[PDB]
């Protein structure tokens, strides 16, 4: 009777066996943009993608995972919020069955129709592990996805998509730029919040773009043609894979742009 996005163990049922559900920094939020305050004295923020070595995409039953090899910088996140250098682990997406929903952050309530997280750990904690147990261990880079035209830069993952079907399956994935994933602006909010996922660890520093890419309805459905279940079990379409937003509690907004 494992965590998932069901009727009898999604979200609402997670903090009994992770009370840091009801904590003080949960992820996702509402980004009520008329309170977020510009914060001049944010430094820009540095993506820097183009020696990224993806390896493989995974299907790991309530989202798909890109990995990346994170042996040596070569993919990392710098500025912005942050002090010294991340490196890019993972990407993997959140998305809904419909269109009006998917994404986990809100920006003044409303949802996109998914959200992109570039998962990115602090290489001053030496292992993900280590860093996850931090409180400044982890940076995510999040970007919504809208649906109208295609982006051209994600349809390298849509057609792999039906060789993961289902929970447990992989596929060698090498050479996907994540460049094409980005926004045109790296305009963006950021607070300090937490894994989206049990165990809801509190050891994420948040970096929203404001921007969202342009995904076709014909991308998207893809997406939602996923599996939770594995192989050779009842069909549970991967749909609805999103934790609603959480409390603000005690916490400031940010966004780096006027
Ligand atoms: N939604 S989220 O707050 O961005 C988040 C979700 C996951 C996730 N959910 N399920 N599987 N991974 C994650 N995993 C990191 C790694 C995966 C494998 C080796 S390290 C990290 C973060 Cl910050
Ligand atoms: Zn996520």
């Amino acid at each position: 009777h494992h965590w998932g996005y069901g009727k009898h163990n999604g979200p609402e049922h997670w903090h009994k066996d992770f009370p840091i559900a009801k904590g003080e920094r949960q992820s996702p939020v509402d980004i009520d943009t008329h309170t977020a305050k510009y914060d001049p004295s944010l430094k820009p923020l540095s993506v820097s993608y183009d020696q990224a070595t993806s390896l493989r995409i995974l299907n790991n039953g309530h989202a798909f995972n890109v990995e990346f090899d994170d042996s040596q910088d070569k993919a990392v996140l710098k500025g912005g919020p942050l002090d010294g250098t991340y490196r890019l682990i993972q990407f993997h997406f959140h998305w809904g069955s419909l269109d009006g929903q998917g994404s986990e952050h809100t920006v003044d309530k409303k949802k996109y129709a998914a959200e992109l997280h570039l998962v990115h750990w602090n290489t001053k904690y030496g292992d993900f592990g280590k860093a996850v147990q931090q409180p400044d261990g982890l940076a995510v880079l999040g970007i919504f996805l809208k649906v109208g035209s295609a982006k051209p830069g994600l349809q390298k993952v849509v057609d792999v998509l039906d060789s993961i079907k289902t929970k447990g399956k992989s596929a060698d994935f090498t050479n996907f730029d994540p460049r094409g994933l980005l926004p045109e602006s790296l305009d963006y909010w950021t607070y300090p919040g937490s894994l989206t996922t049990p165990p809801l660890l509190e050891c994420v520093t948040w970096i929203v773009l404001k921007e969202p890419i342009s995904v076709s309805s014909e991308q998207v459905l893809k997406f939602r043609k996923l599996n939770f279940n594995g192989e050779g079990e009842p069909e549970e379409l991967m749909v609805d894979n999103w934790r609603p937003a959480q409390p603000l509690k005690n916490r400031q907004i940010k966004a780096s742009f006027k």
